[PDB]
């Protein structure tokens, strides 16, 4: 049984992926951290095993890991694709410099070690119906390319050290407990909230832009499931995984079938759009499935029904 | 005329490049830097517009930028491919950071930026015979990993500011001024050395191992000429191009009808073959021929003739 370490625990994947962990593997045996603290009102204050931690701090990074002692580790600190735009320093410095960080102390310490990707590793070359897993990466956004970098350095940590380096292209993540924080994809969270809210949604993505979305859920079944595999089956090191395609004008309709009413959206675009446009439409995710069983349960409508009940409840907005 | 900084420029490019520069614009035009000095018998040494600096050092890298005011810039310094899996640390700071910082300083100081890539960008998934300019980047060794992302965060910094970035991928270069620094391709230089001083070489490269290579004047004449051309010409930042592709059976060959007599070489398989079998055969370069003139003049025996000529000149070994 694992001792698990996260680092950048307290974002939007880190949030619900700290609680899937402690309640498989038991809090004692997971530490979780992140460069600031969780807020009074995050999921995960008050919490034993939540630390503070500056990935950019080599040596303390390293001093966190010998105590510890991981044997998994999910690095996810990041700089997204709109926020990098605006702040290209400090993802670069962020996605490249505590990647690295990490690699070396996943080799030191023998750390299987999980570092997400990202749909926004791929632009406009990469073949946008049912992309490959190998394909040519031109990548828009500097946040892209540190990605291209994160996947590239990673495997050739396992090609010559051994180190089990493990990774998923995530396509946009829908849920609701912690707020996103600045990918392009983050209209479609944005859209919930204003439909319980009442109010207009301004949505800066156009309304037929299709993309790769998942729901939580199946991305904590998979992010669990890709570490827990048997390394001989896995065929590689970095895989597309997808949940379902969708607009912003067919999240609209989701909403309007959930909710019983109109809900009202004005696309005006914004930076996400022509990142968003970049992007796969749809990936192809065979491998993922077929090397150790990758596999998705909601759909939209499902994922609508249980946002729409969630966000009230975690955020404390009017409900249906 | 442009003003012209050339960092890294006591390496092997570097070395005839500052000179190319220097009689084709003028030494006024051209100033060159290297973390170290040069030797007394460096072709560099004695010469004005010669200084140290460590690109590490991003204030002394914009402080002489800011003093020169160059228009173009070259920046050599990397780490190479055999040297880098040896060292890979060092590999990581030089070719990401000061990189990092020489675009930085491109885009603050409107400098047209050449940072070379090479074909160990390339891996074994990239279609190994006429490579594509476009295809699949999966390199095997860390300084491969560094090289993509060179370009592509090179060409972030073209679309996301203006910023004229041109590269090449240069296959392995040959000369016979300064010794290289650690890639590959380098037996073929000692190959020459061994011949003219009669002893053996033993060379870690096996003898059908067939890798794109030019020599240094149609090198110089690419790399002047990319950077001379304007921009609306330019498809791509990137660009592929190659002179031959040869085995060093093959350099063994021609460099035995030049002499006439036998060189004895014995294949002592090294770490530069394994690196090297992941690589293209050779390269297509027509995108480079097409838009901005790239030509080859010399051929292999042309070079070993060359080469057999200047390496006594310039070295003191014993002459044909
Ligand atoms: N959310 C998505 O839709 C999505 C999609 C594709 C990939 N990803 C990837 O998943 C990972 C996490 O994404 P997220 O949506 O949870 O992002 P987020 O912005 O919600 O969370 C990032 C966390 O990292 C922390 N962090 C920042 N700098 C740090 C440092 N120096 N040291 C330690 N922690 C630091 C932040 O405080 C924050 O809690 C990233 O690698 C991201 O590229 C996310
Ligand atoms: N020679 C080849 O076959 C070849 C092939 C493909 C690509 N390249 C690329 O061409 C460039 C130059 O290659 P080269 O063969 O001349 O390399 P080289 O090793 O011969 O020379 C590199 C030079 O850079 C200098 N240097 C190292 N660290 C530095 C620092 N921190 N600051 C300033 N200078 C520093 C070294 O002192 C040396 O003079 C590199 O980017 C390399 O990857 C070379
Ligand atoms: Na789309
Ligand atoms: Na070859």
């Amino acid at each position: 049984m694992p001792r698990v370490l996260v680092t950048g625990a307290l974002g939007q994947i880190g949030t619900d992926l700290s609680l899937a962990l402690r309640d498989k593997f038991g809090a004692d045996s997971v530490l979780v951290s992140d460069v600031v603290e969780p807020g009074a009102k995050h999921p995960l204050a008050g919490l034993k095993g939540v630390e503070k931690l500056d990935c950019l701090d080599s040596n303390g990074f390293e001093k966190l890991v010998k105590e510890f002692k991981p044997t998994w580790m999910y690095h996810l600190p990041a700089i997204m694709s709109v926020r990098g735009e605006a702040e290209p320093d400090l993802a670069m410095d962020i996605n490249v410099n505590t990647t690295r960080y990490a690699l070396e102390l996943a080799r030191k310490y023998n750390i299987r070690i999980f570092i997400p990707s990202t749909i926004a590793a791929f632009g406009d070359k990469c073949g946008k119906t049912m992309t490959k897993d190998d394909t040519i990466m031109n990548p828009s956004t500097v946040y892209g390319v540190t990605k291209v970098y994160t996947e590239l350095l990673g495997t050739w940590y396992r090609q010559k050290y051994g180190v089990d380096f493990r990774s998923v292209r995530l396509p946009g993540i829908i849920s609701a407990a912690t707020l996103p924080g600045g990918g392009a994809t983050d209209y479609a969270i944005h859209m919930y909230h204003s439909a319980l809210l009442q109010k207009k949604c301004v949505c800066p993505v156009l309304p037929y832009e299709s993309l790769p979305m998942m729901y939580m859920p199946d991305t904590l079944n998979s992010l669990v499931k890709i570490m827990e595999a048997p390394l001989e089956k896995l065929t590689r090191t970095v895989y597309n995984i997808t949940g379902f395609s969708f607009s912003p004008s067919e999240l609209r309709f989701s909403i309007e079938r959930c909710t019983d009413r109109t809900i009202e959206v004005e696309y005006v675009e914004g930076p996400a759009q022509k990142i968003a446009n970049s992007w796969p439409d749809s990936l192809d995710d065979s491998n993922a499935r077929n090397d150790w069983g990758h596999q998705v349960k909601y759909d939209i409508d499902m994922m609508s029904e249980d946002m729409l009940r969630q966000i009230p409840i975690l955020h404390g907005l009017p409900s249906l």
